[PDB]
């Protein structure tokens, strides 16, 4: 359920990425994957139903293996509703806000941000736009 947003020059501090769209009806998941070669530097994964609980799972994949998951229960998404995801890149973490409200922070595990060349956007959503700017 994939679209790739190329990031020429890679990820860099002050980069602000915005993803606008609408969650599909009866959604099961959404996923944003910042990729560095074969690795996934930052996986942002809202799960609409994990054992009857909503949860946002964040993680990193190195050497074909997922690491320690960071889980957040605050879940602002809703099936059939429009959403806005903003990811602000800082030197020490990815700062994520949904619908103009801070949601979570993910400390960098993959350190060479310049090598993170693209953001994969997938899941049960109708993607309107994916873009970025420098603040």
């Amino acid at each position: 359920m994939p679209y790739n947003l190329p990031l020429p020059g890679g990820v860099v501090p002050r980069m602000l990425i915005t993803i606008l769209g609408t969650v599909k009806p009866n959604a099961n998941r959404i996923a944003l994957d910042f990729q560095r070669g074969n690795d996934v530097a930052f996986h942002f994964n809202p799960r609409f139903n994990e054992n009857n609980r909503r949860v946002i799972v964040c993680n990193t994949k190195l050497d074909n293996n997922w690491g320690r998951e960071e889980r957040q229960s605050v879940f602002p998404f809703e099936s059939g509703k429009p959403f806005k995801i903003q990811v602000l890149v800082e030197p020490d973490h990815f700062k994520v806000a949904v619908n103009d409200a801070h949601l979570l922070q993910y400390n960098h595990r993959v350190k060479k941000l310049n090598e993170i060349s693209k953001l994969g956007i997938s899941g049960d959503i109708d993607l309107t736009s994916a873009s970025y700017t420098m603040i």
